[PDB]
């Protein structure tokens, strides 16, 4: 009876040991995925910070989009293609267009 | 005394088996959270990619905001409300405003 | 022999107990990281939502950046520095520049 009980005990111990081995694998696999995600989050935080710094964004107090950037309150917007010149146009106009207008005036004068 | 000892060992083995059952559940639960975050991060990466592509942003080669996009280095900005026309105005002006100016000149000529 | 067997069994159970305590600690530590990451992803989703609402963004149907915002189909862009007035300038122009042009015309008249 006691040798049987010892065999029972040892069988139970082997099973526990096997389960523990698998658990160590599972915790490792998990911690690899978590480390991956922690790194990814760090990179995302940088990207979000940069987008926030660099996007031309709405200014609630001004009730308009603002071309302020960092420590510079006013800045150019460039690479703006020519806007439609019409009574209903809501396109921004660029310096080539104002140049043309100024030339019409100087020619007029 | 050895029957007592055997029963105490079997008791502790039962306890350990219970711990292992709990541990397995915890690991599964933890992995469900990690899975959710891994998939949330993939979604975030796409969002950030698209925001970077679509937000009018600062350009460190221009020292200005740049309307480059896709295969065109210049693009229009539209749905721009009329800017204040005043000596100290920093508002963008639209094609309707330039149209009016051009019309004043034209009528004179 | 059997008293000896029992001693060896107890020694192994002691080792198992140490492994279980370590595993618990590792799972705790993993979950502290996962919690930190879940929160960080929550913050990121808020930043992304806000950047989307507030960035001046590309509009596929317009093929242009759009100063639409919220319920308002058109809005101002302000804090725009004066653009180059030249035949190949792609700088946006501001209200102070159009004011100046408008005063040339009113002078010429």
């Amino acid at each position: 009876q006691i040798e049987d009980k010892i065999e029972e005990i040892l069988s139970k111990i082997y099973h526990i040991e096997n389960e523990i081995a698998r658990i160590k694998k599972l915790i490792y696999e998990t911690n690899q995925k978590v480390d991956q995600n922690t790194s990814a989050i760090a990179d995302i935080n940088t990207s979000i910070t940069n987008l926030g710094t660099d996007a031309l964004s709405w200014d609630d107090e001004e009730g308009a989009f603002s071309a302020s950037h960092g420590t510079s309150g006013t800045n150019k917007i460039t690479n703006v293609a020519a806007g439609e010149i019409a009574s209903d146009s809501t396109d921004a106009v660029n310096g080539s267009q104002l140049y043309e207008t100024n030339m019409l005036i100087s020619q007029y004068n």
